[PDB]
């Protein structure tokens, strides 16, 4: 086929959120993967009938993108030999462990003309979408994503730039106006460990409170906005609650509805490859990429 | 009985949260009712075999404790006769239209030893008490309290203190902490009626988000609390759910446990009688009569 | 007024279910009540202002029309008195202890000229009625009735004939036509209490699947109707869920309904004063008043 | 790998249920695949990497065993080709049109030594297997089957193999004792399509209610278990529900758990390859794979 693919990274995250969607190649040739263990790569590999690769310059070479699955702190440098390789890339959120060196990574991209996108899978998550489609007149929206026994030693700042990240985006993306912080909650272990965030975002016409809990009772996520005669909720990315003359109106994902296809990575990967085949640009390019992590690196560095 | 109470102010509010209670007279003597509206007054009165009263003042007379339910803008005057004649009064909240009104109410009840409540039902409300009786390491509280085709034809203001004020009060309970106002919006129309309220209540050791909007899609009330390990919320006062360890659990109120019960005005009615019998003040006296109200005067004097 | 009414049988359903309505005596006179206990009927009766009275006779010659709470084995004789002097009588179910003497207790009411209803609830439950009102093309009913430690030291039948017969005349009244019964499944303790019962009623258009599980995880009723392109269901009388166009639509019961008038409590007597006002006689009348029973005698007589 | 492994039939059901687990090929090699449709045949493989094969026989020939994905009406022909070239077979359901059809297949298996397996994944079901683990005392089981739009053109018979049969496989399963038709009913269009069918299946200790619409409100399956102190319902394979202790319990499937482990899928299909790998039957095998079918064709049989 005209597009050829290859991943980089085979971790937990590919294996669980790209691979099962990818691996099914329907419009793009799946040339090959490469991981650092090679043990891990040739078992992958073999699984799925994919070509294992002995480093990233041999696939990027024989690719015109790539999707890449690695660590955070890995991305700055894998980034810049794949873009001087001539390939658009997918990455997960965050782009680089900094902003700084993501504003660098976007402009390599545009001087090569190459897509970067960031793997914001909210934004095609479809019951989001619709919510967002539907929302008139709103005049609050809330988000919250809470975690059980997600507890763990590693300093606050990974945890935001990692987690909290995604209900930053998702709130400035439902937002699509400027917005401010108007209040914020951030409780701390002893040793510096993410427990509670929380922030209102202040917009002209309304506000996002958005709340991340790491020790609650549950894992959930939820948005839900307030609109003139109607409430909308969406729980677990794949629930459409819809509150409005007096009824409460519950939607299930369909039963053959995969939970990618449910979670927007299935539609977020493939309008990767459409914008490659179509010669775009995907919405998540520049500054979008690299927005939320602005604000959370100003809410970290004002932690004294 | 040793208790004679009377009840002045006989519209909806009477009739469907305090007399369905307060008719079956256990534990006083119903001694009569007052309300303006003559044929009203009568009828009311002959539907539940209790004694119509021509005036505030004959009624005050022969009782020893009044339960008031007039509107807001008349509460002054007549719990300043009625204090002044020595009868305890439990009041529908806000105490009086403004908080100076309140606060001379206040200290004329204290000048006179008479007991003087405010009905903020929801401290009294059997969920609330359990969800707050079982909550520890508290990180966060959201309250909300919406309307389906709510907008009223008043200044917000009144708005504020006649409704929001039941999410403030029920915040500051569950505080139980100094708090700051760090967030606020407050959306109205043309006209100047409420659309949207909402703040941010910051404590120490944990903030309460509270929000009403009156053009919602359903008429909901929620209050959430996330604490260690676990998220309690009680939805329209009468289901409680907890979350913890990865399942959620639902709880209803029971099939007989009537609508006042649940709502906490079976409580707060027979906690004022209880108090009179036992000589004490009930929490909900003093500066608890009003400081929900204080810190929406502060909200009104910012528009 | 025009209408006198009296009570006799002051129990524990006349105080939860029928004296919380009738004590707000709005289109009738409450004359008084009884019952043979009397430290308890004048307790009660000082509690609503209500006249206590000494004996059933006493009572009714005072009388258009009587609530009668009474234990079952009770009502034939006590039914017989009072349509005998005269007044019109409403009963908690069953109406006898057997079939054939409810069939002449309603052969009496007739010569009298007097209703005779029994208090089938249910019927009269709002939301009910809606999906009632609603249902077209029906091809299944289902309807359960469970509960949790609710098994009794007592015989099946009387189990049967006090509790399950609210199943069975919700069936027969949705039914709205002839059925036969079949399927059952009648589960016993060794000392004969029911544990468990099951039926499935059959109608020329579709069936209704009848169940009651005495020893449950919950206390939960269901109604639950399957109709072309729709699923209806109402959940302890007060949550109605509606399945269509594959999407599931919750309505509750409004915030300020009260649970009698949720279960049907008010409506059922409330309609008993009407037909006395306007002369006719109400919707469980006659065969109305025992098809349940006669089900459920042929039932226990099966086994 | 050990274990070489076919599939045959590349339509809807393969490519939602079964392609999307075994093309992750963990434990066998994936030799390749074979449909009809050359088109189709060639882009399905090339989208996984999968060899294509122009026949059944060419591939069966290179293969341990086969995933058989075909219509109905073509299980009989196709299965006795494969079995006779000694490959082991797994086929949804039903076995064959017929049940004699079936019961010549399994002899024929049994005779060649390998296995042939019936695709009942609602016997996988994680919240199933859970549910049917923790009952205890059981007193009743209702299974529900519905569908939103749902009405075929096709004979009734048909739509009762295909699809009921889950409903009354999955009965059997949880029965786990002998059973017989108490009650049944069947609705049809006047061109005999399938509109709704429901039984009543009793067992010594407890019966079974089935039932199936296919013009419903939405699309829905849910299976209830109810047992001394217990409620237990599964909806949609995913929802877990527990009613114990007067409160309901509700566990979501992981976040993270892919549909066709929820559906069983998943663990059906790698129990399939486990029992070749260590040379035993798998739990489907015999009379399993046949007694549902055998009960819809006396149940067709008897209209
Ligand atoms: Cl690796
Ligand atoms: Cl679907
Ligand atoms: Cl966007
Ligand atoms: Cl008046
Ligand atoms: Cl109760
Ligand atoms: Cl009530
Ligand atoms: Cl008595
Ligand atoms: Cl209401
Ligand atoms: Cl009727
Ligand atoms: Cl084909
Ligand atoms: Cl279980
Ligand atoms: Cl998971
Ligand atoms: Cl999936």
């Amino acid at each position: 086929k005209n597009i050829k693919m290859g991943m980089i990274g085979l971790g937990s995250i590919a294996q669980k959120a790209y691979l099962p969607i990818l691996t099914k190649s329907e419009r793009f040739e799946f040339v090959g993967a490469f991981t650092p263990n090679k043990v891990k790569r040739e078992k992958i590999c073999s699984d799925y009938r994919i070509m294992p690769f002995d480093s990233i310059e041999s696939l990027a070479k024989k690719c015109d993108c790539i999707f890449l699955h690695s660590s955070t702190e890995t991305h700055y440098e894998i980034i810049k030999i794949l873009l001087n390789l001539g390939v658009h890339v997918y990455v997960d959120k965050p782009l680089a462990s900094t902003v700084s060196q993501g504003e660098e990574l976007i402009e390599l991209s545009t001087k090569k003309n190459l897509n970067l996108m960031v793997g914001f899978n909210r934004r095609f998550c479809p019951m989001y979408k619709e919510i967002k489609n539907n929302a008139t007149e709103i005049v609050s929206i809330n988000i919250c994503k809470h975690g059980l026994n997600s507890l763990r030693n590693v300093r606050f700042d990974s945890t935001l730039i990692d987690d909290y990240i995604h209900v930053i985006d998702t709130a400035l993306w439902l937002a699509n106006e400027d917005v401010e912080i108007s209040g914020e909650d951030l409780f701390l272990t002893d040793n510096k460990n993410l427990i509670f965030v929380s922030h209102k975002l202040k917009g002209k016409n309304f506000s996002i409170n958005t709340s991340m809990h790491r020790d609650s009772g549950t894992k959930l996520e939820q948005v839900e906005i307030l609109s003139k005669g109607k409430i909308q909720r969406v729980k677990n990315l794949n629930v459409l609650e819809i509150e409005e003359g007096g009824n409460l109106t519950l939607k299930q994902s369909g039963a053959w509805v995969n939970i990618l296809k449910q979670k927007g990575f299935e539609d977020i990967s493939n309008h990767f490859i459409d914008c490659i085949e179509n010669n775009i640009k995907p919405a998540i390019n520049g500054e979008e990429c690299i927005k939320a992590q602005r604000l959370l690196e100003k809410i970290i560095n004002s932690v004294k």
